[PDB]
């Protein structure tokens, strides 16, 4: 019902969420109920607990969208606009702020063996500061990929850009220790979830970036 003032009825036949499947309201009603059981106890978000519950969110999340950061950023318009999410769904901003904590710090536990102690303090604190700005973008890359967008391209290069500032905004600006992140993805394919990529548009981004540099 809520579904139908957000997603177009085309939409809504590739929107696992929109379908009729009892396994996938049972688990998002078990994902739910586990991070309020956490929160009630005071569960800290670095407890691993909660790491792998975020882990498990993200992967249920992804799957339920079908794969499309367009299908994230609606579900993110919706939190906001529709009133009583909170009563239909169980999931309250507070829980996704738990949730989007917990799953940083499923990728700060990884970035820890990369970066000295300077580097992985500078971004667990600006980790968080453009954060919600990526989907938005990801969406916006899959378009350029899927209309077979010039990297080169102006709007291209934008995309690029837009890139490098939310990296550098978590990387911070030395050369050195972007290379360590940049060395970090190539290895982990922890720090590749939770981000909507594939393979296709992550090869179509770093033709972007490779124009740019
Ligand atoms: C690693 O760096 C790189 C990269 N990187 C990347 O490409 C990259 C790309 C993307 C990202 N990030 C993201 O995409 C990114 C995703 C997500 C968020 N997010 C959000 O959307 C916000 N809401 C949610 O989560 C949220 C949770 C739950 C729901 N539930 C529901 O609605 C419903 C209806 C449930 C339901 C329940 C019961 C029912 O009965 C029924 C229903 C809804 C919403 C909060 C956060 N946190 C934020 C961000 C990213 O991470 C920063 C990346 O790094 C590339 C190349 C190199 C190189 O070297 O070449 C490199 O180094």
């Amino acid at each position: 019902k809520m579904y139908d003032r957000w997603f177009s009825q085309q939409e809504l036949q590739v929107l696992p969420f929109a379908e009729q499947d009892e396994q996938r309201n049972q688990t998002w009603l078990e994902l739910v109920g586990e991070a309020q059981q956490l929160m009630d106890e005071r569960c800290p978000a670095d407890e691993p607990r909660a790491i792998a519950l975020a882990t498990r969110w993200m992967e249920q999340l992804e799957q339920d969208t079908a794969g499309r950061p367009e299908f994230l950023t609606r579900l993110n318009e919706m939190h906001a606009a529709e009133p009583q999410m909170r009563e239909q769904t169980g999931v309250t901003p507070e829980m996704i702020d738990f949730i989007t904590r917990a799953f940083a710090e499923s990728k700060l536990a990884i970035w820890a063996r990369y970066l000295n102690d300077e580097e992985l303090a500078f971004t667990r604190q600006h980790y968080f500061d453009r954060l919600m700005e990526w989907p938005a973008l990801v969406a916006d890359l899959h378009r350029a990929c899927r209309e077979k967008r010039d990297p080169a391209s102006p709007g291209g290069q934008q995309l690029a850009q837009r890139w490098l500032a939310l990296f550098q905004s978590y990387a911070g600006k030395d050369a050195q220790t972007q290379q360590k992140f940049r060395y970090a993805m190539e290895q982990e394919p922890h720090l590749m979830k939770g981000t909507w990529m594939t393979s296709e548009v992550l090869s179509w981004l770093q033709q972007a970036i490779g124009v740019m540099m």
